[PDB]
């Protein structure tokens, strides 16, 4: 189809309420439903010569929904592009922006019995996922998704004022590796419009295609263990806490059993009834019934209450596909993370159970991921990854859905953030104990001084020494800054 432009057509509500979080509504003057690159070369050339301000939307999954900026004037929707095949010549796997992360999954598979590490979440898009390097449950054992980026295929803008695609390669003697080295986790709105993206494991041999990406598990284990916050003291849960960080911190960065195995512990506050560890493994692996009750008996060894059990063995795409992260109408969220080199103190695990036990008046969650494995293989430099000696991830939230309480709920999450990183001026900073946080969770309160960031800038915080490589991509490659949002890389 040719492409579409929506300006006060009956489409509009539609397009512009697309985003995730449902506190950041768009207003601009169109949206162009594109196609093809070629309809995104276009798109492109009518917003400059209209002076639009341009955002691309593919999955809507932005926290910070920049996308929605009041200032936005045009934004570019590729929900419409979500082909994915293999291309023999080229010896790779097409993937179009507009799938989701679920599409790509299931087409992947069923055609070759192969996948890519990303992301859990089936409604997440492939577009603003990828190049922020989207990690998921089989991270541990393959490592990013960004490390089995070939190619990408983009929209720039040039010095002269024009729009046009090209085309960059991970090939050593490619000029424009620095483009595609740029999409190995820089993150979305910088650096044009990706129109394609191309996947091969970099370590793949031969024109087979069932053999040029990781293999799909052959099925999937999985342990819910609950603790119930009535029987929950601040000492056990700390036991907890102290028990599943010393393990984490023992167990990973390699190609073990425990590579193979994904857990997310959700920490609930008090009014959610319990703390919830999610874990999940390869049950084609040798004892791996044994490696997850091993793990858990690890968990609440000096304890003092006594968790529930329930297991389960599915069929991995099934389990992948499940859509268990419904909103329930609570579509307000604020959200922030972090990379741990090493686990909390005896004092960040004292401020995460006050917080997370109190009657506050919202909804507040302390998730921990299991981390490193393969990930932790690859030089810091090799990618425009930089995190790469983690062992835990951390995301922290407040969902509600009332507006009306946004200042309630904001108050609640920005307190427990700047409190377990308090001595460092509220902020991961990258050090001997934590790596900064990850792109994919923007946080501008990171480039607000009237709370934390002592000293440290905001582009350290998430690209470590990796930063002036990535200016000077942006100045090559969108000299005119026509590719901006709040937390965007700028030229040097
Ligand atoms: C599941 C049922 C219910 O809990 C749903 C809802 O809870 C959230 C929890 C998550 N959150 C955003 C952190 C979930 O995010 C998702 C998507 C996210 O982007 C997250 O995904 C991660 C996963 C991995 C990543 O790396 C990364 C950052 O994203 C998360 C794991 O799950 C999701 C959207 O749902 C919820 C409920 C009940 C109440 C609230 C809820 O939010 C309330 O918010 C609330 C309140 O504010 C005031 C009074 C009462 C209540 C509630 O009773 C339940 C329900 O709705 O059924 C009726
Ligand atoms: C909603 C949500 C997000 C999740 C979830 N789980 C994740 C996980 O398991 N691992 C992760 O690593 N990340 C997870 N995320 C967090 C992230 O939001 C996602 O990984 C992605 O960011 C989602 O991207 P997308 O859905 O495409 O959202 P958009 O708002 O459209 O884009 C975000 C960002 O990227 C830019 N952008 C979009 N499209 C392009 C193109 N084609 N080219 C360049 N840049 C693009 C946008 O402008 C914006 O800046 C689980 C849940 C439920």
């Amino acid at each position: 189809a040719l492409v579409k432009v929506d300006r006060v057509d009956r489409r509009y509500q539609d397009l512009v309420t697309r985003g995730f979080n449902g506190r950041f509504r768009g207003r601009p003057d169109v949206v162009y439903v594109v196609h093809t690159a070629d309809q995104v070369v276009d798109a492109v050339n009518q917003a400059m010569a209209a002076g639009q301000r341009i955002a691309v939307r593919s999955g809507g999954h932005c926290f910070e929904g920049f996308v929605d900026d009041p200032a936005v004037r045009a934004v570019i929707d590729m929900s419409q592009m979500r082909q994915v095949f293999y291309d023999s010549g080229k010896r790779a796997f097409a993937v179009e922006p507009g799938a989701t992360l679920g599409e790509t999954y299931r087409a992947l598979y069923l055609d070759w019995g192969v996948t890519i590490p990303a992301g859990v979440c089936p409604q997440v898009g492939v577009g603003g996922h990828v190049l922020g390097g989207g990690y998921g449950p089989l991270s541990r054992r393959d490592g990013v998704v960004a490390d089995h980026l070939y190619a990408v295929e983009v929209v720039v803008v040039d010095a002269s004022g024009r729009a046009r695609k090209v085309v960059a390669t991970s090939a050593a003697d490619d000029p424009n590796r620095e483009l595609w080295w740029a999409h190995t986790g820089g993150g979305g709105g910088n650096f044009g419009i990706v129109t394609r993206y191309w996947f091969r494991t970099p370590g793949a041999t031969g024109t087979d295609p069932s053999q040029l990406l990781p293999k799909a598990p052959t099925s999937t284990l999985r342990h819910i263990v609950t603790w119930d916050w009535s029987a929950l003291t601040e000492e056990a849960f700390t036991r907890i806490i102290d028990n599943h960080g010393a393990w984490h911190q023992s167990n990973s960065a390699a190609g073990t059993p425990y590579a193979s195995m994904h857990s997310v512990f959700y920490l609930n506050s008090r009014a959610a009834g319990q703390i919830l560890l999610d874990i999940q493994i390869d049950g084609g692996l040798d004892g791996a019934e044994a490696l997850l009750n091993d793990f858990v008996a690890a968990v609440n060894e000096g304890t003092g209450v006594e968790p529930a059990v329930q297991r389960s063995t599915e069929p991995w795409l099934r389990a992948t596909l499940a859509n268990k992260f419904d909103t329930g109408g609570f579509d307000r969220t604020k959200s922030k993370g972090a990379y741990l080199r090493k686990p909390w103190t005896a004092a960040q695990a004292a401020t995460l159970y006050r917080h997370l036990s109190a009657d506050s008046q919202v909804w507040g969650e302390v998730s921990l991921y299991s981390y490193g494995g393969k990930v932790n293989s690859v030089p810091e430099t090799a990618t425009a990854t930089a995190q790469r000696d983690s062992i835990i991830k951390v995301w922290m939230s407040a969902t509600w859905m009332d507006p009306a309480h946004d200042d309630a709920n904001l108050a609640w999450i920005r307190e427990i953030y700047r409190e377990i990183f308090a001595t460092t001026g509220g902020v991961p900073v990258p050090d001997d104990r934590t790596e900064g946080t990850f792109i994919n969770y923007p946080d501008v309160d990171l480039v607000d001084e009237r709370w934390n960031t002592s000293g440290v800038p905001w582009y350290t915080l998430y690209y470590k020494g990796n930063y002036p490589r990535l200016q000077k991509v942006k100045a090559r490659w969108d000299p005119r800054d026509v590719f901006r949002h709040a937390l965007s890389v700028r030229p040097p």
